[PDB]
């Protein structure tokens, strides 16, 4: 139950060694306007200069200029451009993930794992630069011909929360400047370096290139800055990811692709291997500190099996090791800051006093060794029902236990809460895996089968439904959410259908 | 020579007859049906309230979770046969749309059989309703893309197309295992009772569940109770508010909002071709279509040329009753659309305009109570205000253009983004239209009008017109849910 | 109680003249139609020449240059015709597939209403046919990738399914703008007249060209003179010879050759799950489909209580007179057939096999002619060659496993890979068995046998089945040609 | 009229040089049984060992093993090999161009050409490896599910000719590799060096992979060779591109992709820009010395423009600079061989015979600056008819100008050969553009507007129709063709259609 935590200032001698590594001009972009901060300690790192709403609206029009450019640049050209910065994070993969470990606070190998997730979209994005499929088919009138064509849409505006600080913009820029679009990118408030980072290897990319210089650019800034990035006329898609967002952009009839957090179950059926069924929820409750959107937060387990699950889940959980990220030997990281400690604590009491009993975690580790900094045990919760504690999402790692006997009340049971971002079912019953994925069966967008619910992959589309908010990012053709339709009838018979046959000469 | 007001009414209740309307059951007090021609109430009829429309809502979602599981080929039967009934009935069907919306008989005849074409295509998608099987990187392990049943969708419509665009939502909706409750205009409730009362039919004969399709009669209140239902995930509306208060509680909408199409006149265009397309598609209707022409963009070059014979036909369309075959231009559907294209022609008169040909009310005494007029062409100076704002009337502004490149940014400088067109010989200026620097619509055609569109293409636009796409292509995934489903059969847990 | 052969030629006839077929014009003395109901020739009929045949090309390609530039949705039409008239006459062709296929009554109407089907998905195909737009290199331009109609398409179809196939093939290739020259059995013309003769009341219909789809009848010399034209660009063969030749000419082919094949049942299988699958599957249709199951793969575990249970039911299925609705199976199609199943049986005996049910010729006395057989179940000790060449006969054999790569090496070994089965309750087996190291068939399915397919899958297999792929997802690309297209606007020389 | 070329000795030290920079060694492949050779002088460079019958039957065998493994390796992994490849032609770039122009004699900047082209297919491929789409969809069964699957197919044989002695197989190779195939690769006996550097390079990539080492191997041989890799059942698809393949592989119940040659022509309407129309024809026909499929060798040009069109390619071919290609000022590089030289000359004086007139060239350059070796000036000839000589493909720079007054008669005149690959017209007129790509306009696999018979990219699928073939290469989905597609019905529902409703219990 102890551990060695890295000081404040031998964290920010590694931030700023990694910035300086990925081309950041560390005296231009200090200041005293905003702070970057760790929460390995809880501390302030250094001072950031800060764009304005005013700033917001000079980057998005300097974007819509670049647009006016990239959108009539062939899309293999565009391809080029995201080749190269795939290849610049490559060279630079181990000083990101060392910024990713410092703001976001996750183990090492989760950040290497967040940034080759970059590089594995700008691989995706180079091959779809040559497809963008749109259609050709027959039409109904003689001498005509009928295509769909997709074409760029426009500056799209970037929201990323702090817990995947540089993998979901890769996932909206690299499809986006393929797509012949421009971004604006305003990061979490709480991760700005890992954001100058990725910006300053795109801008050596684009140099390399001789491509438009406003691409990309990170506004850094607290929520002023956000809202004039969502509000502004020139941004046709805003992607937000990690609440008002969706309406306020409808008000103004732009686009939004929204993935707005998980209360993410796993059933757990008799016939589950529970070896495996063990391993996979821990990972998926206890990673990343239990800070994803597809976090596991309720295992829905059979009655029959359910004593033995809890017991085994005890264990793990009391065997989680807890510590300093850039340690090998650590497991789970530090929760970001002490509001969410707060909120986390808030829960496990409020789920003793709806019946609950708390079988494992969720006290604060070594306090002392980092006063600022929230180590915590992820917590498992007995539940007697899935009660208003249950069904409103903690970001923190608790895991609720909840009991069944017929699958369709373990269906139900996932599917009751307002969130719907992904599901999963551990089971050896060809019948019940498929029951579960069928359209009466779990009503997430990310439904799996041995497999918890961090189970996704690039080649996937990403997103969810309900109050998750629709959207999908990354795979399949969550391309089409950043292009616009057309559809073109091309009449070469010289001809029109002549109204109640009357040539008007 | 106007139909009477009488003739109209026993033409309108035996069409609903024919269609298995009971007269008795929807006659009542709270709304009225009434006509364009004449502008006459026909008779009165019962209105839902808005608790009404949340019990529509519930048995639409207690009919959708035994239609979620109908296999989707087995829900193509039940659309293949509307298909047949609404075929069987298409002229008692199409004497209802020409009484309420007031369009032409051959136009009445064209949307129901957009309704039938509409049903065949869903009858395909039936068995297609595609997603996706593709690599994982994980081994052991198997991935795909499935698409499954949504809810309840509500439907919106307008009173200028009042069968087709119901259709297109219901008939791609019920194959995709939705459920719909229809809200119709105030102007156009008769066309939707029948096609209620056919589709009910059909729901009959193929022992489906009573619930899945229910028509809501009423008001601005009753529109607005479907619009705010938490168990209607997705709206589809035609004809503002809609698209915040829906996103506000996570729903999802189609949008199509209403059009100021354009088409570019090159020096190369055929000006016979040309001059037939633009009074067709900017007189059509009475220039009540989403996709009516309402702006003309036409190289200098050409432009008096362009205008003398415009001004020629527009002074020879036949306008009149639209029971008539020949008739080619209807009446307007009420006071108010005649009053505010009044009001239009006089801003654009006020802001440099000059009216070439038409605007005026034609023969008053003949049914004081309608408003005919002809087609109104206005020469413009610039794209001034009254330009760039849509009137739901038939104005054609004329706009004169030099670089191709300048008419493209004409096209593209208002609100609305439904439809464009250019007309031109020259290879190189067609491809410039459609490409990505080009016009930046939803549709954009070739030497065919702004409503050169078809059941095949997905429909609708962008900008102020909304985003949405409804019909064909793939625009049915928007009435269901995309899963990503990853399956592991290794016994281990490999993490990406 | 066997029907008489008068009775049945009298029903013959009858369902001839209400398909609109003219008796007179195609009874001759150069070939027989026959049924295997009784083993009697029903009455003499015409015979093309391979002039005929010759004739009947040119007719079709002239019909094709037409038919190749009227639109897809047109021609959709037609289909959409054909299948309502399939629609009506549903019993009048079920009789003549009973009566030349001796199948019973419920396939021969099952299989007509695939017909009715595939018309129905076609009439979707209509409005698709999708090829791609996609970006380029090259400023300044554009890149698509079109679907152009082919020529004439000459299908040639076997007795067992006389007319359906045609059905997938023909329907498919008229949406896509292309012909038909029809070669049926000759064990099965009358089906196809009566098609035909449909067909053409359809083509009348819609004003369509007369030359759309033409029936040959004849023997070996018609078949070959129509797989040899060089204005044959694609030949769809449905029964080995015809690959190598139509490559020869650099034509196209559609191959599916036959199916040896096989289910696994493994330990956690539902039992009367399995043994009802199983019977259905070997038994049906006198085990004469293509899909018919061959081989069953048991875990030793199970194998003797499977064997048990089949042996049990098969010694209970009806066999009789196809037109009893009591009756299961009907008879083999003719004497080489039950010569062909005896020599079978014989062998696996010689082999070490043990004939546990079935195998002996059921009432010879009622019809002399014909030949109703029991189907043989038989356990073998290994796959021995008599195991590996299928015979077109109702024989079961059944081999022993342990560990389930060896049962999808058993599965995999033989030469023929049309379709594959797996019965179990285990989800990590189901995925194995569909994984790209499990069964390696062109249909692999789940907890359904061999005949589990349907219209909106690609139909077909694998190895000596000979690639092709019919019906559903995108087969329809076979009967159509791709084009690239790069279109220049810029006026400069841009190279790649 | 007068040109240097390099010495055989200064090209076989270049030779030399460039395959041990690829990491071939060239005491291992040296031996006496055949030779390799260069078109610039026409000598021999180097003896080589050969594969016999023998060992082609040992590399498929290794190759189906190498399958065994990598069917099961996640596509993206085998991505992931083919992206490394891609970086290894990245480096190499140079190096292989060099032996593209010494085994084809082509110009250098088409050399780099076709090495960029393997690159951007590598790109393409590596973007393939996260889709190879199949399909799910609905069934008509209650308690079914339904989708189609895409499976690799196994060892894939690959026959190229010398003309594209690297992208060929690149297109080949990356999206077989992709696909979860291996393949044998047949190179042409004219340019066995090529293939040897290309085999080198994907060999270390295999190696820093931990890829199964028989993933590729290059047989080198004569026609017996090739022969027997067509023949052997262990190769379920043969790809041939540059005539009895596809008969004997039918026999065997094998697929192929066959690209045989072409016959292009594009038609010239009164309304073409003549400036582009001379730029894209003399490229399309003088480009490789008019030895690629696509080469353009028929010009059908409207009656009213002949004579000026005419005067203007006569002009145009006049001044291209034949000579070295290796120097930058070269055009037009030799002919591959004296057999090549003799069927050009031929044809020349055959379709004199038939009624034509040469108008410009045709004649052997400089024969005493490099004996051995057959530099031509490309011949321009006006044909009053579409006569046999026409019809007949000579794999030569040959262009036959016919006239013609109706589109439709353009059209009639460009399909009217045996062949079917690509087809242009040059036109700026919007119906004439349309008409061409229609239906019953152009009836080749290729059909461009303003751009020659040569304008294809990676992005789309690449073949002919007709003698052509039909088979398609490199982009769309043409990587069906490397799989075999599986129609998967799963039952969940516990039961079955009962036959006539009988239940056997």
């Amino acid at each position: 139950v102890t551990a060695a935590i890295s000081g404040t200032d031998e964290i920010r001698a590694r931030a700023e060694q990694a910035l300086t590594r990925c081309g950041v001009d560390l005296t231009a972009v200090k200041g005293d306007a905003l702070t970057a901060r760790t929460p390995l300690t809880g501390a302030d790192l250094f001072g950031l200069r800060a764009q304005t709403p005013e700033d917001v609206d000079r980057a998005v029009e300097a974007a819509h200029t670049a647009f006016l450019t990239w959108r009539t640049t062939p899309a293999p050209v565009r391809g080029a451009l995201v080749k190269r910065f795939g290849e610049l994070l490559t060279e630079h993969k181990q000083d990101l993930a060392d910024l990713v470990t410092i703001e976001a606070g996750k183990i090492r190998s989760e950040a290497l794992g967040e940034v080759q997730e970059m590089i594995d979209i700008c691989d995706f994005a180079v091959g779809l630069s040559r497809q963008l499929y749109g259609r050709t088919m027959p039409t109904e009138r003689p001498g005509h011909r009928l295509m769909e064509t997709w074409h760029p849409l426009g500056v799209v505006g970037v929201i990323s929360a702090f817990n995947f600080p540089v993998a979901v913009w890769a996932w909206n820029a690299a499809v986006a400047l393929v797509c012949g679009d421009t971004v604006v990118w305003k990061p979490s408030e709480l991760t700005p370096l890992t954001a100058l980072a990725c910006a300053a290897l795109l801008d050596l990319a684009i140099a390399d290139a001789g491509a438009p210089k406003g691409l990309n650019q990170v506004v850094v800034g607290a929520a002023d800055v956000g809202e004039r990035l969502v509000d502004s006329p020139r941004v046709p898609l805003v992607s937000a990811t990690g609440r008002a967002v969706g309406p306020r952009v409808a008000a103004r009839f732009g686009r939004t692709i929204l993935e707005l957090g998980g209360n993410n179950a796993a059933v757990v059926t008799p016939s589950a291997d529970l070896d495996l069924t063990v391993n996979a929820a821990v990972f998926a409750a206890a990673g990343t500190a239990g800070q994803r959107c597809t976090t596991l937060r309720r295992l829905i387990v059979h009655e029959d099996i359910a004593d033995t699950v809890v017991e085994r889940l005890t264990a793990a959980f009391e065997r989680l090791p807890i510590g300093d990220p850039f340690q090998d030997t650590t497991l789970v990281g530090p929760l970001v800051n002490e509001a969410a400690f707060g909120r986390m604590r808030e829960a496990v009491e409020r789920a003793t006093a709806e019946g609950g009993t708390l079988c494992a975690g969720g006290e604060r580790q070594f306090p002392d060794a980092a006063p600022g900094a929230y180590y915590v045990r992820p917590a498992l919760v007995r539940m007697p029902a899935q009660t208003a504690v249950v069904r409103e999402e903690t970001f923190a790692p608790i895991l609720y236990v909840l009991t069944y006997r017929d699958l369709d009340e373990a269906i139900r049971l996932n599917n009751e809460v307002p969130q719907g971002l992904s599901a999963g079912i551990f089971t050896a019953d060809q019948s019940e895996a498929e029951r579960f994925l069928a359209p009466d069966g779990a009503d997430c967008g990310i439904a799996n089968v041995n497999i918890g619910t961090s189970g996704a992959e690039i080649g996937g589309a990403f997103g969810g439904e309900k109050e998750t908010g629709g959207g999908r990012e990354s795979g399949s053709d969550a391309w089409r959410a950043y292009m616009r339709r057309a559809t073109n009838t091309v009449n070469y018979s010289g001809r029109v259908t002549l109204a109640q046959g009357v040539d008007f000469s």
